[PDB]
């Protein structure tokens, strides 16, 4: 192949007295005529290279034929109807259907009909206590602004004019009287307020509940009324970290607000109440969270009592049918325990395997609960759970064109350089031979307290069908083992994340799953940095590298507005000489060196992106093309139907990967 010429400039930056050259500084401007022309030239070379792969079209057709299929959500009762979401596989928005006792299901609310291009999406859905009126908000695609519409459920017609100027709001009813919502604007800046809208009145008359006086000023406020209509819980926060919480007893007239938590030093949220007892989920004095109870009449932190004490695993709580479900992440997969409201453990719920769950949410009187389950080998499946007996039955199998029994997903654990034990989930078609020849993709992220929990993806399923192995490592920096796991992958410990990933690659080879020339590494954003770091430190470790939307220039990433929010995880080159030396020591852009033979690489990024600027990918690819000395191609694919786009991208990635591994024909018949 022949790369486009990339002009080199003379920009030199200085950090604590050390000079650093940046010859591709001009590529930081993704909107200049010069950069846009370079983008066009790079895509031309990339497409021309991919066009020589004989089976690229076969891969694309295979993905295209398995990409769209019908979906259905769990049913929920409101009034005399059971409601459930469905998607025929083609419509952009899920449709809400309903069905009553002895009649066929019917469409109730189809969001696709509200927008010409079907971008208007339903956000919040909240029925009145009796199920007769529906309050729902719509997001006109991308905008944070909202309107709360009120619909008469029986006639499906509007009850009254929609509420306007709603933002970052929930919708919570007080019986059938009206509901609480949040807005920055007085109904008649940055001070979010809770209002109560009474049905049958004009919005301009909505009563202010919280947020207007100086002592209540907060950037984000929320309000929830308990299912039994006894308590109103108002949350107030200025950031995603910590919130104050107040409670009002609605069983009394003009009750004052009592303070459940008066500082922002911890997160605390309502689970439910039973009588005058509040059940709260919190991380106060409990990083992995705990479930506490306290009387609503004297609810402060000093009075909270543990119902479900903090454990070594992170806790999430669901409630339904008169039970509490404590969900724990154990080695990146879900476990669920059922408790009564008195704190007695009823049983451990027997899940279908190791994966990710959703559900176990219901009303106090729901006769059954539903939960979803999926993992890398199993498409999302719905199950029915009988609360008292604990019996579980399949409710809805997935319509995805993949048979679960055809795939295997196993959890292994390996050791990193420093001895740390790290989880690794490996998936593939049943009947894989550990002869080290399997085409393998190793995926990781490693940062920002992000936990990589199993999730099903058509793209991955197709890779497995092509004979591939897909491995995901739960590297440090993530939140799989809580705060300490995250911290061990930040700032001057970031190298730990890369060491964890290198050790996973070494493990996949040693255990016989693959070998160097049959291994690809992949990751996106912070995961793109991961791929960039590992391929510049160990270019001999893998045959293919796939860094997507990566943060690759670690010395200047913070000078872009979105990067100013990742300081906790990365630190910046303006922090201190030590932090500067550390970043320069691993910064992918600054560690590509002339003379080195890099693996075949396909850098991916959108042409314009304000979250992770294309500058990182552009400069990184330019440097790889200038410095690489071996026979492997260093390509960049710049993305400029969105489903067609996604199918096209997966086809290019898989065709490139197998082709670079030397496959003349696909490993398995298409």
């Amino acid at each position: 192949l022949h790369y486009p010429v990339t002009r080199q400039g003379e920009q030199v930056d200085h950090y604590f007295g050390q000079a650093v050259a940046d010859p591709y500084r001009w590529l930081e401007d993704d909107r200049s005529p010069e950069t846009e022309a370079w983008v066009k030239a790079q895509n031309a070379v990339t497409q021309d290279y991919l066009a020589q792969i004989p089976y690229r079209a076969a891969i694309k057709e295979k993905l295209a034929a398995s990409w769209n299929y019908a979906k259905e959500g769990a049913p929920f009762r409101e009034g005399r109807y059971h409601y459930f979401f469905k998607n025929d596989g083609l419509q952009n928005q899920n449709v809400l259907w309903r069905q009553q006792e002895g009649k066929p299901a019917e469409v109730f609310l189809d969001p696709n009909t509200l927008s010409p291009d079907g971008t208007t999406a339903l956000d919040q859905l909240s029925f009145s206590r009796d199920g007769r009126i529906l309050a729902y908000s719509l997001s006109l695609a991308g905008s944070d602004w909202r309107e709360i519409h009120l619909m008469d459920v029986e006639s499906k017609q509007p009850l009254e004019t929609p509420l306007k100027d709603v933002k970052f709001s929930g919708i919570s009813w007080l019986g059938n009287e009206g509901f609480f919502y949040s807005s920055y604007d007085k109904p008649d800046t940055d001070q979010h307020k809770v209002y109560f809208h009474r049905l049958g009145t004009a919005q301009e008359d909505d009563r202010l509940v919280f947020g207007a006086i100086p002592a209540q000023h907060h950037r984000y406020v929320g309000a929830t009324v308990t299912e039994d209509d006894r308590f109103l819980l108002i949350s107030a926060a200025n950031s995603t970290s910590g919130n104050r919480l107040y409670v009002k007893d609605l069983s009394q007239e003009n009750a004052p607000l009592l303070t459940v938590q008066g500082d922002l030093d911890a997160d605390v949220s309502l689970v439910d109440n039973k009588g005058s007892t509040l059940y709260l989920l919190t991380n106060r004095d409990a990083p992995n969270r705990r479930l506490v109870t306290v009387d609503a009449a004297n609810p402060g932190p000093a009075h909270w009592r543990d119902l479900i004490p903090e454990r070594q695993q992170v806790l999430t709580v669901h409630s339904g049918s008169g039970y509490l479900f404590a969900e724990y992440m154990v080695d990146a997969t879900a476990r669920v325990e059922q408790f009564d409201y008195e704190g007695k453990r009823v049983r451990e719920v027997a899940l279908p395997g190791l994966g990710s769950v959703s559900g176990f949410n219901g009303k106090h009187d729901d006769p059954a609960l539903y939960f979803g389950f999926e993992n890398y080998a199993q498409p999302p499946t719905l199950y029915r759970f009988e609360p008292k007996s604990g019996a579980i039955s399949l409710y809805r199998a997935s319509a995805a064109p993949f048979k679960p029994e055809d795939y295997v997903s196993e959890q292994r654990f390996y050791q990193s350089k420093d001895g740390t034990r790290v989880p690794l989930i490996i998936s593939y078609r049943k009947g894989l031979k550990l002869d080290g020849s399997n085409p393998t993709i190793l995926y990781g992220y490693g940062g920002f307290d992000v936990s990589l929990t199993p999730s099903f993806s058509v793209s991955v399923a197709n890779w497995l069908d092509l004979g591939g192995v897909y491995a995901v490592a739960n590297l440090r920096g993530g939140g799989e083992y809580g705060q300490a796991w995250h911290l061990a992958g930040t700032q001057q410990n970031k190298q730990n994340v890369f060491d964890d990933f290198i050790a996973a690659a070494e493990y996949l080879k040693a255990e016989g799953y693959t070998r160097t020339d049959r291994l690809a590494i992949r990751g996106g954003s912070n995961g793109g940095l991961l791929v960039g770091a590992v391929m510049t430190q160990r270019p001999d470790l893998m045959r293919v590298a796939l860094p997507a939307v990566g943060v690759l220039d670690m010395l200047r990433y913070h000078t872009f507005t979105a990067g100013t929010g990742w300081a906790y995880d990365y630190g910046t080159s303006a922090d201190s000489e030590a932090m500067f030396d550390y970043l320069k020591g691993y910064s992918p852009l600054h560690n590509v060196r002339p003379g080195v033979s890099y693996p075949s690489t396909m850098v991916t990024t959108a042409d314009h992106d304000d979250r992770v600027v294309p500058a990182h990918s552009f400069k990184f690819a330019a440097t790889l093309q200038a410095d690489n000395a071996g026979p492997h191609p260093q390509l960049i694919r710049i993305e400029t139907t969105p489903v067609a786009k996604l199918i096209e991208q997966s086809a290019d990635i898989y065709a490139f990967t197998l082709y670079e591994m030397g496959y003349r024909e696909l490993p398995r018949q298409p």
